[PDB]
């Protein structure tokens, strides 16, 4: 047993706050703002050695990450942004930093109870989003 034992599993999203305006201050569009929020994604996460992958399925779009902790990597948003991410552990939170056009942005992913709670934050706007097991 190990570092994201805990969060290993298929996740569904089971409510969100905030999260059309943390997409505008991000500089989603629009359409991509309305079609995107209706989603309720399962995220799936699995880890084989030291690579963790963090897959997002739904009726918006499929999205795949597979990364090390501490190890910066290329990332395609949802929304078609280029960004260069790193993940890391603290503190039992895995903490997801994006980089793109020289804005940043932090996904925090953490286990509570039996959520799975993701806290996104945008310089002074989050969104929490709550998954549970599928
Ligand atoms: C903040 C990180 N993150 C939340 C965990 C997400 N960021 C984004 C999107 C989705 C998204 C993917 C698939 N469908 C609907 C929405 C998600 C997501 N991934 N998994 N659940 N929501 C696209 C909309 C624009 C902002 C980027």
């Amino acid at each position: 047993s190990h570092m994201c034992d805990a969060f290993v599993g298929t996740w569904k999203l089971v409510s969100s706050e905030n999260f059309d305006d943390y997409m505008k201050e991000v500089g989603v569009g629009f359409a991509t703002r309305k079609v995107a929020g209706m989603a309720k994604p399962n995220m799936i996460i699995s880890v084989n050695g030291d690579v963790i992958t963090i897959k997002s399925e739904s009726t918006f779009k499929n999205t795949e990450i597979s990364f090390i902790l501490g190890q910066e990597f290329d990332e395609v948003t949802a929304d078609d942004r280029k960004v260069k991410s790193t993940i890391t552990l603290d503190g039992g939170v895995l903490v997801h930093v994006q980089k793109w056009d020289g804005k940043s942005t932090t996904i925090k992913r953490k286990r509570e109870d039996d959520k799975l709670v993701v806290e996104c934050v945008m310089k002074g706007v989050t969104s929490t989003r709550v998954y549970e097991r599928a």
